[PDB]
């Protein structure tokens, strides 16, 4: 049963560029969601201070990388925070509409994509190098969910009623053709110790 939402306007040209702009620097993608997930997981580890409950659904706190060359997909998955329904289709498109536009403004003013993070919308660095992504995610108080999309202006949400996660996202990149480097563990793990190793919490590189 799938809703088709349409990307706010700013959104969906940010995607636009990163999927149209020449810049051979694509590994960064790998640094933006590594981070997204360690933020995530500080969410839910500064909150089950005050209400441990919250740990209920999964007292760890890591992150797995896993490449599948037969799927060609690379997931990023965390046991974060997780994502809301109203996160999903209006609240994080919100924030991401200033992010997109002083980050546009400031590539104008000599800066480049590897610098995205900085305006909160490296997420969308995913579609460096993947044609679609799919985001599976469970919050605690609301239900797992499958967003999606190949960019082109729209994205997808609905219920999913795969195997249950309990607690986390997981980012699934349907790598580009020309983009499967990425699956290669030594690319993964020369990328990882590159721009994520300092990372706070277990990263597990998985092999095939
Ligand atoms: C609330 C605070 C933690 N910031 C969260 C930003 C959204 N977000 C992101 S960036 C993101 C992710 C999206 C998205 C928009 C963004 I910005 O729509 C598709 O899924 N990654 C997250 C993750 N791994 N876990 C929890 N939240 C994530």
């Amino acid at each position: 049963e799938v809703e088709t939402f349409a990307f706010q306007a700013e959104i969906a040209q940010l995607m636009s560029l990163i999927i149209n702009t020449f810049y051979s620097n694509k590994e960064i993608f790998l640094r933006e969601l590594i981070s997204n997930s360690s933020d995530a997981l500080d969410k839910i580890r500064y909150e089950s201070l005050t209400d441990p409950s919250k740990l209920d659904s999964g007292k760890e706190l890591h992150i797995n990388l896993i490449p599948n060359k037969q799927d060609r997909t690379l997931t990023i998955v965390d046991t974060g925070i997780g994502m809301t329904k109203a996160d999903l289709i209006n609240n994080l498109g919100t924030i991401a509409k200033s992010g997109t536009k002083a980050f546009m403004e400031a590539l104008q003013a000599g800066a480049d994509i590897s610098m995205i993070g900085q305006f909160g919308v490296g997420f969308y660095s995913a579609y460096l190098v993947a044609e679609k992504v799919t985001v599976i995610t469970k919050h605690n108080d609301d239900e797992q969910y499958a967003w999606e999309s190949s960019a082109g202006g729209s994205f997808t949400v609905r219920t999913d009623t795969g195997e249950p996660m309990g607690r986390g996202t997981k980012v699934i990149l349907h790598l580009k053709e020309d983009q499967t480097e990425y699956l290669e563990e030594r690319r993964i793990k020369e990328i990882v110790k590159k721009h994520s190793q300092f990372i706070g919490y277990p990263i597990t590189l998985f092999v095939e």
